[PDB]
């Protein structure tokens, strides 16, 4: 019965909240709410006042690592939710600048009589809360999809005898003119009902109800709606059976690929699901080999109780080196704190050969990693600590500088080189040359290599140049006054170095609407060389492992486009990819997908051989769609970037 429904629901979620979040964290969360145009939430959270412990290395009271325990922030990129993972009773799940896909419950994982409360904040931009007069995107905001069911299932759904509150979405800044609410079924399996709060949405079960999700904030509103996307009960129809499909019932990503020198293709990234092994805990790593045909010849998962991924990974023509974050402990290692950065290494045959699990007291992310001719590796990331040296912020606002690590093909670390400005600067990029330097790049709030133009530290991108020893040889910045973000970089075979991103701004070329994608090329002496840039009057942007780099110099990028970039969209976020020369000519550039939301994650091409483009997708790529998220490879002619069946005359003279 929905009587008292008001009472019920506030109290459970208070509960919950205030039991869950440590009070440091209702402390910063509430003034947020305050100073934001939607306060509701903020009476959720009754835990005392307390001093934000922003500077502490103690890592259970670090403040970043409370934050971050208990938070999926994303980018000023219009992101899918890839970080999500099933590690904690309450997220909050904060999709900031872009137009978010967000999701943070994995309809396969087991969460019976769990709690489980996500707290959503489509946009709520930096620019919100860090207010500067006349910054270029005061005021703005963009549509952001709150994923609360889908052609499965409700999520949050226990589908008990009680009002179903121990699980629920709690959407804190849904704007009914913009945003998108995803449910399973249809508006017939729905009741809303007006709280103090402002929505209820229970999923009715014929004998009762269930609480799906809550939106502060807004009231009156009617489940005709244009901004309620229902999704039935039937898994999507079947594209591109030519594809690889890699998925189970949790969610599945593959986050980056590699080749080795006998043409075996590699991919990996996180599954909440046993993909390559038994689920660990919450979301694991995994990879997985292929050889030149198309058939599997093994899969590997790896990880803890917490949650990892495998975000890069790279070849020294035999073993294939990962790297990734955890949040636990991994096998053969000791936690520093926090959340840390490793680096794994497997042999051809998939054996672990060892993992070296490193950081600092306080959170570090790693994205990005290279293998040069040499057989050394190099990993990249960012720490809000003093990893290779002391942070550029020291306790006096925490922030995270760059780093690179330098190893040998024994995982001893050779070096460790830190960099930055007083403000964030985030790693995404790394790459060695053929002459003993490393290159690494990514997006910086300061003045790291130029003076920033943006008048309220939006993004800039920036390279770096280190030689053999970890020293910096030059810094370079790029940008407009708008955001600009590098995903990936890359060097050729002259050691010249290129990076890939996307500009909300006028970066090589007039703007076309929204987000474009740039290309920009540096000398080995730090020129720049060129920087091409191209898009729709959508939203085109590349995303993670974005380039590659051939043996004869030719360029690949890949990412995501909501506009009709390589061809018709085929329904929401679709992949693309696009060949370079090595001055700039574009060769040709392709899009596929499904109707639903995809955007591909990763590119490799093999020299002389076969283009590789992998991702993720919300859709039926190569086969029935599991649960959620799966994932896909698509083998590509080099030359034309034509999709081929992934799996695969003779004269005595
Ligand atoms: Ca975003
Ligand atoms: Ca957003
Ligand atoms: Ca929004
Ligand atoms: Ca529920
Ligand atoms: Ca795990
Ligand atoms: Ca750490
Ligand atoms: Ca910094
Ligand atoms: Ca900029
Ligand atoms: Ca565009
Ligand atoms: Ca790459
Ligand atoms: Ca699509
Ligand atoms: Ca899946
Ligand atoms: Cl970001
Ligand atoms: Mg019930
Ligand atoms: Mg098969
Ligand atoms: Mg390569």
């Amino acid at each position: 019965s929905l009587l008292s429904a008001d009472e019920k629901i506030t109290e459970s979620l208070r509960s919950t909240l205030s039991d869950v979040l440590p009070d440091q964290l209702q402390t910063y969360i509430r003034t947020v709410l305050q100073f934001s145009g939607r306060p509701e939430g903020a009476n959720l959270l009754t835990g005392p006042n307390t001093e934000i412990e922003f500077f502490s290395q103690d890592p259970n009271k670090n403040f970043p690592n409370i934050f971050a325990k208990y938070s999926n922030v994303l980018t000023v990129s219009s992101d899918p939710n890839f970080i999500t993972s099933e590690d904690e009773e309450v997220k909050i799940i904060w999709g900031r600048h872009g137009s978010d896909s967000l999701i943070g419950f994995d309809p396969g994982a087991d969460l019976v009589g769990k709690r489980r409360i996500d707290i959503f904040l489509g946009d709520f931009i930096d620019e919100q809360f860090n207010p500067i007069p006349g910054a270029l995107n005061a005021g703005k905001s963009w549509s952001d999809r709150f994923i609360l069911g889908d052609w499965q299932k409700p999520y949050y759904f226990e589908d008990d005898e009680t009002l179903g509150l121990n699980q629920s979405a709690m959407i804190l800044d849904f704007n009914p003119n913009e945003d998108v609410i995803q449910l399973h079924g249809d508006r017939q399996d729905y009741e809303l009902v007006n709280i103090s709060l402002g929505t209820a949405i229970f999923w009715r079960e014929k004998k009762g109800y269930d609480l799906i999700g809550v939106l502060g904030g807004v009231s009156d509103l009617s489940l005709k709606g244009d901004y309620f996307e229902f999704k039935g009960n039937t898994a999507p129809k079947t594209v591109l059976k030519t594809a690889e499909h890699i998925g189970t019932a949790a969610n599945d990503y593959i986050f980056s690929s590699t080749v080795d020198a006998k043409g075996n293709f590699y991919v990996g990234g996180g599954t909440g699901g046993s993909l390559g092994g038994r689920n660990i805990g919450a979301r694991d790593a995994w990879l997985a080999k292929y050889d030149s045909n198309g058939n599997q010849r093994w899969s590997r998962q790896f990880g803890s109780t917490g949650t990892e991924s495998l975000w890069g990974m790279a070849s020294d023509g035999s073993n294939i080196y990962v790297a990734g974050n955890t949040t636990g402990q991994l096998e053969n290692n000791t936690v520093k704190g926090g959340n840390d950065a490793y680096l794994a290494k497997y042999d051809s045959d998939g054996n672990q050969v060892w993992i070296k699990q490193n950081g600092t007291y306080t959170l570090e992310e790693s994205y990005k990693i290279t293998v040069d001719s040499s057989g050394n590796i190099y990993t990249a990331g960012h720490t809000f600590g003093s990893l290779g040296g002391p942070n550029q912020n020291l306790e006096q606002l925490p922030s995270t500088d760059g780093y690179v690590a330098k190893f040998d093909s024994n995982g001893n670390q050779l070096w460790v080189a830190q960099f930055g400005t007083i403000t964030l600067d985030d790693n995404w990029g790394v790459a060695a040359d053929n002459n003993g330097n490393v290159f690494a790049g990514g997006n910086t709030k300061g003045s790291f290599g130029a003076k920033n133009t943006g008048t309220a530290g939006e993004y800039d991108a920036w390279l770096v140049k280190l030689n053999k020893d970890g020293q910096t040889d030059w810094v370079r910045q790029f940008g407009t006054p708008n955001y600009d973000f590098m995903w990936d970089i890359e060097t050729d075979s002259l050691g010249d170095i290129y990076a890939t991103g996307w500009t909300l701004g006028d970066l090589g070329g007039k703007n076309a609407g929204s987000y474009d994608v740039w290309l920009a090329k540096y000398n080995t002496n730090g020129n720049q060389l060129w920087i091409k840039q191209f898009g729709t009057s959508e939203d085109d942007a590349p995303f993670l492992d974005g380039i590659d780099i051939d043996a004869n110099d030719n360029i690949f990028l890949t990412g995501n486009t909501n506009g009709n970039l390589g061809g018709a969209n085929a329904g929401s976020y679709d992949a693309w990819a696009a060949k370079f020369d090595k001055d700039g000519n574009q060769l040709w550039l392709k899009q596929f997908g499904t109707p639903d939301y995809d955007t591909a994650t990763t590119v490799t091409a093999v020299n002389f051989g076969k283009l590789y483009v992998s991702g993720i997708t919300e859709g039926s790529l190569g086969t029935t769609n599991a649960g959620s998220y799966d994932s896909w490879a698509l083998k590509l002619d080099a030359d034309n970037g034509e999709i081929q069946d992934f799996n695969s005359g003779f004269l005595n003279l």
